[PDB]
């Protein structure tokens, strides 16, 4: 009845309380160096704190047993906003410092972050069921479904930026490749020799992201890196200098043709990583093969 407007105040504070707790969860965790929880809990503590709190909140709102589902609906409608903003602010804090964490001097972090942003998406949808899922209020859920979409975008953005972190490096190696390659005038060893420059990436790195990323994280990052590798090759060896800011200006194509299969294997990672159906149908690959054909 008129209990409703009292409670809605609690809800207004809860947002504020929650919103303050997140800062201290993150801040506690940032200082600690964003350790993944275990070897299998691939997310760090900041993400345990924020949800146990948000779930406490909900627990108590439920314990606030209430008959009128037009009152209940309204509580959830207000709560939803809380979740959206906390997560959205977890989203944003993380995205900020992200580029700054991307030194392969302390390289675990970026992954644990992207990891956490996904662990967000997880526990959310998991909270989406605590509140009634389908039966849940219309306005409430609507703004929750909108939250997922926005988290997704964030994940997509960190993966892009994370991969991008590697771009100057890859550009140098792909150089060292075009050089070595040139020197050729066996085909299956020329491949190995040419690829030595970029092999560190393909091997240790993808191996690392293998171990530490989450399925959804590894995908998005790999997809990214594959694009970097593919394009940098295209521009650095294949395209005429009139068509590349990377060219500071044969039979060798074969080499790059088996190279590609090799690389492709490193991005497939025994099916841990990216799939062949995908790689076989990647425009950046398809575009590489074009360039290779024309030249």
């Amino acid at each position: 009845a008129w209990f409703e407007p009292f409670v809605i105040q609690w809800l207004d504070e809860n947002e504020e309380v929650s919103r303050d707790f997140l800062h201290g969860a993150l801040e506690r965790d940032k200082k600690d160096g964003f350790q993944q929880t275990s070897e299998h809990a691939l997310f760090s503590c900041s993400v345990v704190d924020v949800f146990s709190q948000l779930n406490q909140s909900f627990e108590i709102i439920k314990k606030l047993e209430c008959p009128d589902p037009q009152i209940v609906g309204h509580y959830m409608r207000r709560f939803a906003k809380t979740i959206s903003n906390v997560l959205l602010q977890y989203a944003d804090i993380v995205s900020k410092d992200f580029a700054s964490y991307c030194s392969k001097e302390k390289e675990k972090v970026p992954c644990i972050l992207m990891n956490n942003t996904q662990q967000l998406r997880v526990q959310l949808e998991k909270m989406f069921e605590a509140m009634g899922g389908k039966e849940l209020d219309a306005e409430a859920s609507g703004t929750l479904k909108e939250l997922q979409v926005k988290l997704n975008n964030v994940l997509d953005e960190l993966s892009h930026v994370f991969a991008t972190s590697f771009q100057p490096h890859i550009e140098e190696c792909v150089r060292q490749m075009g050089d070595i390659l040139s020197q050729v005038k066996s085909v299956a060893q020329d491949a190995d020799n040419v690829l030595q420059p970029i092999m560190d990436l393909l091997d240790s790195n993808l191996t690392l992201f293998a171990k530490i990323c989450e399925k959804t994280v590894l995908k998005r990052v790999l997809k990214e890196l594959w694009k970097l590798v593919m394009n940098t090759m295209e521009r650095t060896i294949v395209l005429p200098p009139e068509f590349s800011k990377l060219k500071d200006h044969p039979k060798q194509c074969a080499v790059v043709e088996l190279a590609l299969d090799t690389i492709k294997q490193y991005f497939h990672a025994g099916g841990v990583g990216l799939k062949k159906t995908f790689l076989e149908k990647s425009p950046d690959l398809q575009s590489l093969r074009y360039a290779l054909s024309l030249y």
